[PDB]
């Protein structure tokens, strides 16, 4: 089997990107955030705190003939931004892009922090790291990924981001059209449950390309690139009143400014990041100073590639009994 769904942008900026997904029977479509980084499927539902609850689209258990609790199932989660859910656990038929799974654990929002009522467009996530992260307790659950896998085509799902675009995420099989050129693979470590990968290096603008071993993880549902802050500070120096601001939480930049792209190493390959998609435009509104979209992951820990990387490039997941990651340009 195989699935094609198409995932858009929840704002201007491409904070984050929302992908229909059906749930139960008969189907009820709600728009999650396909995360890479993390491995619950979490919905807002009836039983979600009302006053936590600000204009998603909720899934409603009693109305799914093929909704089973899962009984003395929780999950808890907390998330690298401080934000925070957790509930009672589901069993139901999912869909994404015609490729279903039955008996997928839906993990229904008891519980939402702040920052998820306060986004109307995304109605839950869906993790697609390694079912070692899952947080159902007392016993641990399998990602959407896991579940379909022995029934796709190939054991693979890719990620086609857009800049200011929809894009689209496969299950099953590499759409040869999608991408230029080859796509180049990369060994993963599975140890901390992420697609974890060594990046070999980095170049700034028209500048020679500085061969190094970047540790990070490729997630989805992180919205900006999080790297060392040798290399944060090299790019922004190139960028005329860029600076790190403590109270903004980051590098700004004179909205005024051209930015220079970013290149970063898969092996041999090159992924060329244009300007245009590290600007994450005003403070504040009117203001002319202006967010940057590549910032330290000093204190996070990891280094992230997160959405302004991925949309760069055509990213297969493989999912083999020995994972990779594959990368193209487009």
């Amino acid at each position: 089997s195989t699935g094609s769904a198409t995932t858009t942008p929840i704002d201007s900026l491409d904070d984050a990107y929302i992908t229909p997904v059906q749930i139960g029977t008969p189907a009820q479509t709600l728009n999650l955030d396909f995360d890479t980084g993390s491995s619950d499927l979490w919905v807002f539902s009836s039983e979600t705190t009302a006053s936590e609850v600000d204009g998603q689209t909720i899934y409603t258990p009693s109305k799914s003939t093929t909704a089973k609790l899962l009984s003395g199932a929780t999950w808890s989660i907390s998330y690298g931004d401080g934000s925070s859910s957790s509930g009672d656990v589901y069993t139901d038929t999912v869909s994404v892009g015609g490729l279903t799974v039955t008996g997928q654990a839906v993990e229904s929002a008891k519980k939402v922090s702040s920052s998820f009522t306060e986004d109307s467009t995304i109605d839950g996530l869906l993790g697609l790291a390694f079912s070692t992260l899952n947080t159902v307790s007392p016993t641990q659950q399998k990602t959407f990924f896991d579940n379909a896998k022995a029934s796709l085509d190939s054991p693979v799902f890719t990620a086609d981001l857009g800049y200011h675009a929809p894009g689209t995420y496969n299950f099953g099989f590499i759409d040869t059209t999608a991408y230029t050129g080859s796509i180049t693979y990369t060994a993963v470590s599975t140890k901390q449950g992420f697609w974890e990968w060594t990046s070999t290096g980095y170049a700034v603008g028209s500048g020679t390309f500085k061969s190094t071993s970047i540790d990070g993880i490729a997630d989805t549902g992180t919205t900006l690139l999080y790297l060392p802050a040798t290399v944060v500070s090299a790019y922004w120096a190139q960028v005329s009143g860029a600076k790190s601001s403590s109270s903004v939480g980051g590098y700004v930049f004179p909205c005024s400014a051209t930015l220079p792209s970013f290149t970063f190493g898969v092996g041999s390959a090159r992924i060329v990041i244009p300007g245009d998609y590290i600007d994450f435009g005003p403070i504040s509104t009117g203001s002319s100073s202006c967010f940057g979209g590549i910032q330290s992951s000093a204190g996070i820990g990891i280094n992230i590639f997160g959405d302004v990387a991925l949309k760069a490039a055509f990213v297969v997941f493989n999912g083999a009994t020995t994972p990779t990651l594959g990368f193209a340009s487009k």
